[PDB]
């Protein structure tokens, strides 16, 4: 039971934040974490713990390559880029239980660093 | 350096498998792992380690809920469902380095269980 009441409030909140249906034009970006900052600023909504943690791991997964430096938007186009993160986020606003998050949270000592603050109205 | 030559062959392979542009109609499914079996059978291609591991965790993330049993396709529509996994997979066929996979692999003692076999021609 530890973490539950916080993981309950946090998942009962995010499930309520609607995924935006009207989209803007292509957002240049150079990391997945960078891209998603551009989306919360522009659309004014938080992304879930699970979306911010998977995007740190997409970015981390690039280190170590042999190729020379290449902007990520030369690889993944900003149009499906954005779409991704709007699809990953929906799964996350709907499907996980709050017992899951408390679980994960009890195992990640930095979990609050992947939770967004309160956004404006 | 351990795992590299296998992680090299495996990521230099998957980056070459083209993501299918012609899509079929909606695939009913009841788990993300179930959905993606329906996609490899139907489209004849393997999904990456990183896509099969994230889909075990999407499914795992549902356990513990308070709601009664509900098919996942009552929550996420099979049309964006499929699209997801085609977007996650592309990121994975293009962006990770093979030093990343060997890293992950050295830390996951069951990594081969998330690698697909060889598919037909
Ligand atoms: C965002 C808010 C309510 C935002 C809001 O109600 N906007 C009203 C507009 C009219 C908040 C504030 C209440 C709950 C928080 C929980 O106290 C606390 C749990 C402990 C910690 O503090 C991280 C805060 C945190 C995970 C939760 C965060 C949750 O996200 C809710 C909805
Ligand atoms: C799928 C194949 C080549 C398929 C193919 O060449 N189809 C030709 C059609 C014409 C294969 C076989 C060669 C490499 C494998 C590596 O030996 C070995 C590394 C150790 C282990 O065994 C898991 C096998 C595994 C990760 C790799 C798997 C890689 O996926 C390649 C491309």
């Amino acid at each position: 039971g530890s973490l539950l009441r916080r993981a309950e409030m946090y998942q009962d909140y995010m499930k309520q934040v609607p995924i935006p249906t009207n989209r803007g034009s292509l957002i240049p970006f150079t990391s997945w974490v960078g891209l998603s900052i551009s989306m919360k600023q522009l659309y004014g909504q938080p992304l879930h713990y699970l979306t911010n943690v998977l995007l740190q791991r997409w970015d981390q997964s690039r280190f170590g390559t042999d190729s020379e430096e290449q902007r990520l938007d030369s690889i993944i186009h900003p149009t499906k880029a954005e779409a991704t993160i709007w699809l990953v986020e929906e799964i996350h606003r709907l499907t996980p239980s709050h017992l899951h998050m408390a679980l994960l949270w009890r195992s990640d000592p930095m979990y609050h660093s992947f939770i967004d603050p309160i956004f404006p109205e």
